[PDB]
């Protein structure tokens, strides 16, 4: 039993809800919140901009030190950093950004990072300003993640479309 509430069960291990991941994280304080990161950990907009703003820019300060030490992530890769006031940990995961021309096949590699964590609160990777089809992202999630994933979908219209079309 965990503290996640109001989710629709899609499969044995994948759940979905119309929710703002920022507000959901603040309420649940999950062990792991997933950020929709870029390789530079520049948290300017989309989910990343919202998560960072909620940390009062502490996420960005920590991230800049991480990049100064380690260099950029790989597309499809991840790193574990602090969850600040939102979660114990933040798993920064880089899905391909279609608006940059990145290979959509890397979306599966991106979701594989979730399997290193028993339970996660997450957005759909590569959705939103990353330009991928969210229906495809949900399919890859379900077919790749084996650990327990709680998906927060901000847009109510998109959430209903994702549910109604789920096979
Ligand atoms: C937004 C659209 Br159109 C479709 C993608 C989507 O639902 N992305 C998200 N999913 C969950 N929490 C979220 N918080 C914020 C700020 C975003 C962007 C977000
Ligand atoms: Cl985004």
């Amino acid at each position: 039993v965990n503290s996640f509430s109001g989710y629709l069960k899609l499969t044995d291990n994948v759940y979905i809800k119309n929710a703002d991941i920022v507000e959901e994280a603040k309420k649940v304080k999950p062990t792991v919140v997933v950020n929709a990161a870029n390789v530079y950990l520049k948290h300017g907009g989309g989910v990343a901009g919202a998560l960072n703003k909620a940390t009062n820019n502490a996420m960005q300060v920590e991230s800049d030190d991480y990049i100064a030490t380690n260099g950029p992530l790989k597309v499809g890769g991840s790193c574990v950093l602090s969850g600040h006031n939102l979660a114990k940990h933040c798993l920064h995961v880089v899905g391909p950004n279609v608006n940059k021309g990145e290979d959509i096949q890397l979306l599966k590699s991106a979701y594989e990072n979730f399997n290193q964590h028993e339970v996660l609160l997450a957005p759909l990777l590569s959705a939103g300003i990353f330009g991928a089809d969210p229906i495809h992202s949900l399919r890859v999630c379900v077919d790749t993640v084996r650990t327990n994933v709680y998906l927060a979908v901000f847009d109510k219209n998109l959430y209903d479309k994702l549910v109604s079309s789920f096979l």
